[PDB]
């Protein structure tokens, strides 16, 4: 029942500072422009200890399945090959991505009827807000 309140289909309703976050991550111009247009759906499900997060978007479709605390390989929407670890900290999913000596952290939390995604790269944050589809 660890992630019950995350389970479902969520649609992006707002984004702030995503372009600057992507710049800080190292995403190139064309990918930033096309990725920034997208209004993805995020589909979260749980089966036993395995959590699956899918992103359905006009830019890129992605899927990760993972066990909390157990590192896995991930190919991000912007095509980075990263090593990811996701934990639960005080009811927040905390996702750390490592690649090329770099690191970024994505936090996912429930707040009222929304799922709020905070992406942090050094000093730069982007906030993406989703509502139930």
């Amino acid at each position: 029942h660890m992630c019950d309140a995350f389970v479902g289909t969520w649609k992006l309703v707002s984004s702030e500072n995503f372009d600057d976050y992507m710049k800080e991550v190292g995403v190139g111009f064309a990918t930033r422009k096309v990725a920034g247009m997208a209004k993805p759906n995020m589909i979260i499900s749980v089966n036993g200890d395995v959590i699956t997060i899918k992103s359905e978007s006009t830019f890129k479709n992605t899927e990760i399945s993972f066990i909390l605390g157990q590192e896995f390989d991930e190919v991000t929407a912007d095509d980075r090959k990263v090593k990811s670890t996701i934990t639960l900290d005080g009811g927040v999913l905390v996702h750390v991505q490592k690649w090329d000596g770099k690191s970024t952290t994505i936090k996912r939390k429930r707040e009222d009827d929304k799922l709020v995604v905070e992406c942090v790269m050094k000093g730069v944050t982007s906030t993406r807000v989703y509502e139930r589809a």
